[PDB]
């Protein structure tokens, strides 16, 4: 969502 593939 907001960090890495998230």
């Amino acid at each position: 969502k907001k960090w890495w593939k998230f």
